[PDB]
């Protein structure tokens, strides 16, 4: 009940659906769902209750918000978009890219996430600096996920199997390296290999590796490597949670 969404036409409704097939075919055929995974959350990562600033709110189109060091890339992943999105002038690019990270996760075999539309397009980037740093550790997930974003413990573990997916490049954050065997499949092996340790051909990151030794995230960290189940279930909350912020808010 936190949240009240809007209606919109069955116009708006249908191009959805219609670019929700569009998606789903272009995000299998050109084996990008990790990038397109990356391009909502970092999309929707940045916002802040405190002032309501930044959130899944369009502004990753912003060229401005592309050149955050934390975005490199992701200028990618919106030209390979664009192609649909002129098919569908109706949609606001807020809820175009979050569709797109949904779409992502579908793609991959991961949960079938929620979609709620009626995101504006708001004309003001967040400030650079809200998304999480890699080199950094329990606290530092706490503010930015909790005190910033306002998701739980459970969605901090839960979303970092986002994880399960892709690999850093080294031109992009400057790390190198996928976290899985398989990065093309989501599922649980994101937690399986941070409790296994470092081990040649993989990558952790600091940031990833604070789940760890945090006493409150490893019991989470233990459960979805045992239980994809389980992980997919709040994998499923926290994404839907996280595609929302600050929009349809009660
Ligand atoms: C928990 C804090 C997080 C940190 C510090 C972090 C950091 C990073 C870094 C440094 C990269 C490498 C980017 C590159 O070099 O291409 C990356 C990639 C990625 N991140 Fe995160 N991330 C976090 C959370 C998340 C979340 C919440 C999601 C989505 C649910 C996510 C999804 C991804 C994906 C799918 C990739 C791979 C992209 C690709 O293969 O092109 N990450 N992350
Ligand atoms: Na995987």
């Amino acid at each position: 009940m936190a949240k009240s969404y809007p209606t919109v036409s069955a116009e708006y409704s249908e191009a959805v659906e219609k670019a929700r097939q569009k998606l789903r075919a272009l995000i299998a055929e050109k084996s990008c769902a990790p990038l397109m995974l990356r391009l909502a959350w970092h999309s929707a990562g940045t916002f802040d209750v405190s002032s309501r600033t930044g959130g899944p709110f369009g502004t990753m189109k912003n060229p401005a918000e592309l050149a955050h060091g934390a975005n490199a890339g992701l200028d990618i992943a919106v030209r390979l978009l664009e192609p649909i999105k002129e098919e569908f002038p109706i949609l606001s690019y807020a809820d175009f890219y979050q569709l797109a990270g949904v779409v992502a996760v579908e793609v991959t075999g991961g949960p079938q996430i929620p979609f709620h539309p009626g995101r504006e397009d708001k004309p003001q980037p967040p400030p650079e600096g809200r998304l999480p740093d890699a080199t950094k550790g329990s606290d530092h997930l706490r503010q930015v996920f909790g005190k910033q974003m306002g998701l739980s413990d459970q969605d901090i573990v839960a979303l970092s199997g986002g994880h399960t997916l892709g690999r850093c490049h080294k031109e992009r954050s400057g790390f190198e390296g996928a976290w899985t065997s398989n990065p093309l499949v989501f599922d649980n092996s994101y937690f399986k290999e941070l409790l296994s340790g470092d081990k040649e051909g993989l990558l952790q990151l600091p940031s990833d590796k604070a789940l760890l030794s945090d006493p409150a995230f490893r019991p989470l960290v233990d459960k979805y490597a045992a239980d994809e189940k389980a992980f997919f279930e709040d994998y499923k909350e926290a994404h839907l949670k996280l595609s929302e912020l600050g929009f349809a808010d009660a």
